[PDB]
């Protein structure tokens, strides 16, 4: 299996780079692509691993050597912090990157990684569409810091084995948007002030990162941490192994909005089951419901930058 | 548990903290520190992900809190490259950030295992055992060189040449970490032999194998994902070792019986108090020993440079 990574040179893309390139199974080739110069040497430095996963760089304008036979392409291209002129920047580099993947990879796996996801899922669908190759069960919004993040605080909270906790996420990536389901973590229970707490924290995780970096940006390792787990759950899947589940966003259903987070049970041609959400509690649903326009003009935003 | 990480912003150490949070011991403590104020959030950061290994960071110019418990520190810090900046500028930097940061280690944490990795790791753990010297709680056993990286290294390219699985390949690298002072002993390999043209080839792609990923980034960069698995799989080893793991082997640069400089990377048995026992290099080829009596005057002008440079 082949993964390409578009943004591989920044701070996600190195951390995403290196976790895949000791984590892949033995002949897997890691394939890195980014338009700043030290791509091409970040994978020579990663070469000296010796593990059976192939690696090479690429630079230039042209991410055409890197895709070529690509199984997953995982995308964290794109700055963090005009806010107009930045999110332009941003959506312009999904909106270049997911053309390059349409004209040389078209049925791989796409996770985009680039934020704010909500929207850059749907400028990826239109690019994707455009070109005629737009598969629904190949496109995500890799949401999966959300579910690290959200495991993390409930075993801290609840003093529970920190791999032993795993919570649905559901909804969008930013924000309000961002719905764990804490009512459906087996085993542990929450008072509605701890729901409240641990819900607003989830919810302002990526602030609480900036903060503490005092101007030094946004989550980095941590997200390469999220991607690695995401894109080695595709892997896997992709490879024939069973029960493959990731919370991710993607296009569905169309039941609360075009594009939404729910569990995926992911297999050989990536979505093999759009999983139900279940039984939310009354805080749930109403944060639900809260949260719907504000993901629909996430939506609406990457649907008109494509298509003006 | 507790480790800290001295250099824990720039490339090196965010490699090796990500790595370390994932991969040590359950119940382990992480702390790292770094001038750059960014560090704080470089562990909030690491803090988000879902494993049993608390991590907080630190900033300013006190290591102090980062380094009180600490049982093992690794210094990452310094810089391979800055403008307007030669070798000779650079190393004055580097040693100065080591004769910090080891004074800091010596106040606060003195019976730590501590790992060197900035560079040159030849001349900067004679600087630091000097500092420890001068301080009065120098250990012998509890400093070492990390020179991991020349290991892993040789390990992929005599992988690749002889059509081994990589994770399959040990190759032990004695002597000292830099241009003619390392010497991969290929001779020991198992199954395998090389020519003497091979030997040639693989041993000066070993020596200058650094130089190689600073061409690939367009002179834009050096070695830091590479160097931080290596750091991560020493550190790794150290921890094992310190809980009471037995048989625990890693090749280091050491004070030892200095029969060939004072400072030497030789098998190193690790044991709960660092150091457990320094292993014989084995059986060299003719190659090899010829190479380890021309790289000596190199190694021990490298250690003298060390000495030079606390002691003015």
């Amino acid at each position: 299996m082949k993964v390409a990574v578009l943004g591989a040179a920044g701070g996600i893309g190195q951390a995403l780079a290196l976790l895949l390139k000791t984590q892949l199974p033995s002949g897997s080739e890691l394939s890195l692509y980014d338009i700043a110069p030290v791509t091409p040497g970040v994978a020579v430095d990663l070469s000296h691993i010796p593990t059976a996963v192939k690696i090479k760089g690429f630079s230039g304008e042209d991410a055409t050597p890197a895709l070529e036979g690509a199984d997953v392409v995982l995308i964290s291209a794109g700055v963090a912090r005009d806010r107009s002129d930045l999110f332009n920047v941003n959506a312009g580099i999904v909106k270049n990157l997911v053309q390059q993947v349409a004209k040389t990879c078209p049925k791989a796996c796409i996770g985009i990684i680039t934020n704010p996801v909500n929207t850059t899922v749907a400028i990826a669908a239109e690019v994707l569409k455009k070109a005629g190759v737009y598969d629904k069960n190949k496109l995500f919004g890799v949401t999966t810091l959300d579910i690290i993040r959200s495991n993390t605080f409930v075993a801290e909270l609840k003093g529970k084995q920190p791999g032993e906790v795993e919570v649905p996420v559901i909804g969008g990536h930013s924000g309000v948007t961002i719905l764990p389901l804490l009512s459906q973590v087996p085993g542990v229970s929450f008072t509605e002030q701890e729901v409240a707490d641990l819900t607003k924290r989830i919810q302002n995780a990526g602030t609480e990162v900036v903060e503490a970096k005092a101007g030094g940006g946004s989550a980095t390792l941590s997200m390469g941490q999220a991607a690695a787990r995401f894109g080695l759950s595709l892997v896997r899947a992709l490879q024939g192994e069973q029960g493959v589940v990731e919370c991710a966003y993607v296009e569905g259903d169309g039941q609360y909005a075009r594009f939404f987070s729910q569990p995926l049970l992911l297999g050989k041609n990536g979505v093999e089951e759009r999983k139900s959400i279940g039984t939310l509690s009354a805080f749930e649903q109403n944060a639900l419901e809260g949260m719907l326009d504000t993901l629909k003009k996430d939506i609406a935003l990457g649907e008109e930058f494509v298509n003006k």
